[PDB]
C-alpha cells in the first residue's frame, strides 16, 4: 500500500526545446497519483487560471484511458498564489461552502479523482482555525457527494511545510488529520538562495558538526515532527525533490557545506532560475570538464562544484537512501516535486525517469504497518 503522489507544474508547458512537458510525456505507470498545479480562485471560486489549462486538465485526465487505477488530482494554491485568498475564502460560510459546492461540479465536469489544496501557508490562530474549516468542509461535503450521487469519494489532500516553526504556526495536525486523505510534507528547500552560506536542498540527516536549529532543517527531523504532533504514519507522504538549489562561491577554494557564497548559481538553460535547477540540468553540470562530485556521508545526499559553481542535488543514491528511511519508519508513501523535472527524456546516460524509477524500485514490496515506536 505505499503511495507514490507526483505534482506536475502547468509551467513546465512553457518550457524551451527538450525541457518542454506536456501531459502526454507523463508514464501513467510511474506515479499512483497525479497532481497538477496549479488551479487558482476567481471571485472565490476553484477556476482555471488559464484558457490555456482547461485543455491542460482535459490531457492530464485521460492519462487514466492508459491507467485506470491511476488517480488524477487538481491542485489550488501555491506560492505565487499567496495566503490572502484563503483568508477571503474561509471569511464567511455562504463564500465557503459555495466554493465547496461548486468545487465539486467544477471536479466532476472535469472527472478529477480530487483536490489537493495549497496554502501557503496558514499563520496564526484564525488562520489554524480556518484551514481546519475548509479541509472539514471539503471532506464532509465529498462524504456526502459521494453517498446522495453514485461514484467514489473524491480525494482530499493538502501540501504542507518541513519546517517545524511553520507547522506550530499553521497546522492543528491532529484535526487536519482526521480529513485529509494524504499529508504532503514538503521535505525539501531547507537551504537554498536566500541564504549567503551553502546548504543542501534536501539532507536527509545533519552533519555532527550541525547546530541544535541546523539539525531539525532536515527530512528526517521534519517528518518524525509531523509524526510527534500526531501526523499519521499511513497518510504522511514524504516530499522528494527531482531538482536542486545552485549558489555562487565567494571563493573557489571554499566548496564546503557552510562555504560563503553570494547568491543563486547560473540558471538551467530550460528552468530559467538562478539559483534553481531540475535534475537534467544537474546532469548537463555534472557532465562538464573538471566537475567534482561529492557524497555526503552524514547527511546522505550528493552535490557538486566546478570553478564557483555549486549545486547540492538528489540523486539515485540519495533516493534510495532516502526510501530505505522512509520504509524503516513506516510512512505511508512518497510525494514527488515534481514529475517534469525528473530526467523524462534520459538524456543523463541512465534510464528514462531516472529519479522516479530509482525510488519506485525501492518501494517494491513495501508494505506500510503501524506500530508502536517509542517516545
Ligand atoms: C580564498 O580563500 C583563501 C583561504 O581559504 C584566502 O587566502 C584567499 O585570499 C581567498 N581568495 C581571495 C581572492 O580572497
Amino acid at each position: 500500500e505505499p503511495q507514490v503522489l507526483c505534482y506536475l507544474t502547468s509551467w513546465s508547458s512553457k518550457r524551451p526545446s527538450a525541457g518542454r512537458f506536456m501531459p502526454e510525456n507523463v508514464d501513467p505507470t510511474l506515479c499512483t497519483h497525479v497532481i497538477y498545479a496549479f488551479a487558482t480562485l476567481k471571485d472565490h471560486k476553484l477556476t482555471e487560471a488559464d484558457e490555456k489549462d482547461a485543455d491542460m486538465y482535459d490531457k492530464v485526465v485521460a492519462l487514466r484511458e492508459k491507467n485506470p487505477n491511476l488517480k488524477i488530482l487538481l491542485a489550488i494554491g501555491g506560492w505565487a498564489f499567496g495566503s490572502t485568498p484563503f483568508k477571503e475564502l474561509t471569511s464567511n460560510v455562504f463564500r465557503m461552502n459555495q466554493f465547496v459546492y461548486e468545487a465539486i461540479e467544477f471536479l466532476r465536469d472535469y472527472q478529477f479523482n480530487g483536490l489537493d489544496v495549497d496554502w501557503l501557508y496558514p499563520r496564526g490562530a484564525d488562520d489554524r482555525a480556518a484551514f481546519v474549516s475548509l479541509l472539514k468542509e471539503l471532506r464532509l461535503a465529498f462524504e456526502g457527494e459521494a453517498k446522495t450521487s453514485g461514484q467514489p469519494r473524491l480525494l482530499l489532500t493538502a501540501a504542507v511545510p518541513a519546517s517545524f516553526e511553520a507547522i506550530a504556526a499553521g497546522y492543528d495536525v491532529p484535526e487536519i488529520s482526521k480529513y485529509l486523505d494524504f499529508i504532503n510534507v514538503m521535505t525539501y528547500d531547507f537551504h537554498g538562495q536566500w541564504e549567503r552560506q551553502v546548504g543542501h536542498n534536501s539532507p536527509l540527516f545533519p552533519l555532527e558538526s550541525a547546530t541544535s536549529y541546523q539539525k531539525k532543517l532536515t527530512v528526517d527531523y521534519s517528518a518524525r515532527e509531523w509524526v510527534r504532533q500526531g501526523a499519521p504514519k499511513e497518510k504522511l507522504m514524504i516530499g522528494m525533490p527531482t531538482y536542486g538549489r545552485s549558489f555562487t562561491l565567494i571563493n573557489d577554494t571554499q566548496f564546503d557545506i557552510g562555504a560563503p557564497a553570494s547568491g543563486g548559481g547560473q540558471a538551467g538553460r530550460f528552468t530559467n532560475e538562478a539559483g534553481f535547477m531540475s535534475y537534467y540540468e544537474i546532469c548537463e553540470f555534472l557532465r562538464e570538464d573538471n566537475t567534482t562530485l561529492v557524497w555526503d556521508n552524514e547527511q546522505m545526499v550528493p552535490f557538486a562544484y566546478r570553478e564557483d559553481q555549486w549545486v547540492g542535488f538528489d540523486d539515485e543514491r540519495s533516493l534510495k537512501t532516502k526510501m530505505a528511511w522512509l520504509k524503516e519508519e513506516g510512512f505511508g508513501g512518497i510525494m514527488v516535486w515534481s514529475v517534469d523535472m525528473d530526467d523524462f527524456r534520459g538524456s543523463c546516460g541512465t534510464g528514462k525517469y531516472p529519479l522516479i524509477t530509482a525510488m519506485k524500485q525501492e518501494l517494491s514490496g513495501y508494505k506500510v504497518k503501524l506500530e508502536y515506536d517509542g517516545p
